[PDB]
């Protein structure tokens, strides 16, 4: 017994996607008791034990998995994973999203769009006020606002991160409406 490449198979399924598996408790944060976790598990068919456990966790070196001080709670980072899981949640997508921006480099986000200038980077504004406020920044702001149309009729699908605002894989400035 004891698969501990199948535990974490396993894991990333059950107490991301389906804890009723094992019987595991999610909490709000998104986390899962350890020792919830191997004690359903093995009685799952793993035969671990909390380190051994720890060991799959151990192996979150891909950015996937995550554990508490003594060890007695984990987390699967993961999900919509486009980074890994820091602020990516299927919320509630707008269509149409504005953006400020400031005008010298209006010029060059109109010129190239709003795009990878980070990996996965477009986060558009949330608001009309927030928009023209950022891009005061540089001096004198423009909202560039993408065509719902053009966006939601492209298949893209928004998320958003923790402050609420609205984000984009890639906004190429033609679907960018000034
Ligand atoms: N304040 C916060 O905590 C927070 C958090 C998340 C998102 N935001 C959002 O980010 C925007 C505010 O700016 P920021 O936080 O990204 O700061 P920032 O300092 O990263 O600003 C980057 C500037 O470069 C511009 N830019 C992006 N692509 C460009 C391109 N291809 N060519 C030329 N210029 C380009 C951006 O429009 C912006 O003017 C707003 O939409 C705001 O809602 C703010």
């Amino acid at each position: 017994g004891s698969h501990m490449v199948k535990v974490s198979k396993f894991l990333s399924l059950v107490l991301r996607h389906n804890p009723a598996l094992i019987g595991l408790d999610l909490d709000a944060n998104g986390w899962a008791p350890v020792k919830e976790l191997l004690a359903k598990m093995k009685a799952k068919g793993h035969g671990i034990s909390m380190e051994e456990l720890k060991h799959i966790v151990e192996t979150n070196s891909k950015k996937r998995f995550a554990f508490s001080e003594n060890f007695e709670k984990i987390r699967a980072n993961q999900g919509h994973s486009v980074e890994v899981d820091l602020g990516y949640e299927k919320q509630v997508p707008p269509a149409v999203l504005f953006h400020g921006t400031a005008e010298k480099n209006f010029d060059l986000i109109l010129k190239d769009g709003i795009k990878k200038m980070s990996r996965h980077h477009v986060h558009l504004s949330q608001d009309i006020t927030t928009a023209r406020k950022v891009g005061m920044r540089h001096g004198k702001p423009v909202v560039l606002s993408v065509d719902a149309k053009g966006m939601a009729d492209g298949g893209f699908d928004f998320y958003l991160s923790n402050n609420g605002v609205w984000l984009i894989d890639f906004v190429p400035a033609e679907f960018i409406k000034v």
